[PDB]
């Protein structure tokens, strides 16, 4: 595409740094658009995303990076049968009416837990020890790997990220960095040590814990899903479902302070979180381009006439800054209408934990504010935001009195 020739400089390190000034030339300029670096089409605003990600003529593909790191059967590159079977696996504990029962003693006494080594400090890393541990604790619980440490399970999301993340290619459409695919094998490898010998366990003496749910639910007497089956499953959530709570508090933290008469507004009244969130999601969404689809027939969207097997990647974070939609989107918001946005994609392969993982956020924002009610941004360090594929910032030091 000639007018696009620009494209051709746009580089990895560029788009993991600050993805928003190249995407923003998109939107304007092709809503889809093959980006050489990423050796793949993107969609960039929210019609062209959602008219992808909901059309029956796409279905779901893992990303390149995606599929070298998970393999299959990856619940988010998978369709069909296989598909709906890993769907009704994930889907028992995730209800609304389930995350209800138990969300609150859940996630409670772990944000209590975590907060009680630093209330006190006058000073802290959020990400490090708030954000992140109390999102990996959280659902570490839930799945039932209570004995790994959170640092372990935030070093595996964050190899996992990386790998899976490990997009550039070169001028022939092979991967440029195929070291960085290393230490998403390596994280493999560890979670295989730990969680085969919890697998073993849950076959034979099942519990209530997620796996041994996956293990066990819905199969003849005696039988059990073999670990093959699920293990990309459960590398799925050891990155998102691991890491994008925790990127989402840090995020909204990030857009309160940035605004702070309405980080005032949600501490004097709490009930105003889960509106916070979802700024926050869509004003740095935590998956920023990190799935994608692929098309079974020839299709023509935006005006590119596509063939059949194509795949698309889906940049929501960018389709949640498209200004057809929103004003000023790189402005975070709160009393922004409550409009729909994409941070948790959209379709048949649409997020699946949602409601666990707005409670999640909630829970853990509701117990901070209280907690450290006059807490205040660190304005002596800057806030650096980071990622492509998955994006939230690398820390967020805060101070308070
Ligand atoms: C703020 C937190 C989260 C955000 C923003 C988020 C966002 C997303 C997005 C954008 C997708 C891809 C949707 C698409 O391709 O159309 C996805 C998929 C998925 N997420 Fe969430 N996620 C979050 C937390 C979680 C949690 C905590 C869990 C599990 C407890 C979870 C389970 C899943 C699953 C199973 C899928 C795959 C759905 C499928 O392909 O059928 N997510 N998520
Ligand atoms: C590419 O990896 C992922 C993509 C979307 C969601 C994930 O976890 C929920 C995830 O681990």
């Amino acid at each position: 595409r000639p007018d696009l020739a620009w494209l051709d400089e746009v580089t990895m390190t560029q788009l993991e740094r600050n993805p928003y000034e190249v995407y923003e030339r998109l939107r304007a300029e092709a809503p889809l658009a093959f980006v050489p670096v990423l050796g793949s089409y993107v969609a960039s605003t929210a019609e062209v995303c959602r008219e992808v990600a909901t059309s029956p003529d796409f279905e779901a593909v893992i990303t390149p990076a995606g599929g070298r790191t998970f393999g299959h059967p990856a619940i988010i590159g998978v369709n069909g049968d296989i598909h709906a079977d890993l769907r009704s696996m994930v889907e028992p504990a995730l209800q609304p009416a389930e995350v209800d029962r138990w969300i609150d003693d859940l996630v409670r006494p772990i944000a209590r837990r975590y907060l009680e080594r630093f209330e006190n400090d006058g000073h802290a890393e959020l990400v490090a020890q708030y954000c992140e541990p109390v999102s990996v604790r959280s659902l570490g619980d839930l799945l039932g790997l209570q004995e790994v440490d959170s640092d372990k399970l935030r070093e595996w999301f964050a190899k996992l990220n990386r790998s899976s993340t490990n997009a550039a290619v070169d001028e022939n459409g092979e991967f440029a960095n195929p070291e960085g695919f290393a230490e998403g094998d390596q994280a493999k490898a560890e979670i295989r040590a730990v969680v085969d010998p919890l697998i073993d366990k849950w076959i034979e003496h099942p519990d209530d814990s997620a796996i041994s749910h996956w293990l066990h639910d819905g199969m003849p007497p005696g039988q059990t899903r073999d670990r093959e089956y699920i293990y990309p499953t459960i590398y799925v959530y050891l990155l998102g479902a691991m890491q994008e709570p925790g990127h989402g508090m840090a995020s909204t933290l990030v857009g309160l302070f940035s605004r702070p008469e309405q980080l005032e507004e949600v501490v004097d009244d709490p009930t105003l979180i889960p509106r916070a969130i979802a700024e926050g999601l869509r004003w740095t969404s935590p998956i920023w381009s990190a799935t994608a689809r692929i098309s079974t027939k020839p299709v023509t969207i935006a005006g590119v006439d596509l063939p059949a097997g194509t795949p698309v990647m889906l940049s929501y974070g960018s389709a949640n800054h498209d200004t057809g939609k929103y004003e000023a989107p790189s402005q975070y918001d709160l009393h922004r209408p409550p409009l729909p946005h994409l941070a948790f994609g959209a379709g048949n392969h649409a997020c699946a934990g949602i409601y666990f993982a707005n409670h999640v956020m909630r829970i853990a924002l509701e117990e901070l504010f209280e907690a450290i009610p006059n807490l205040e941004r660190d304005t002596r360090e800057g806030v650096e935001f980071w990622g492509w594929g998955f994006r939230g910032p690398t820390s967020l030091h805060v101070t308070w009195e």
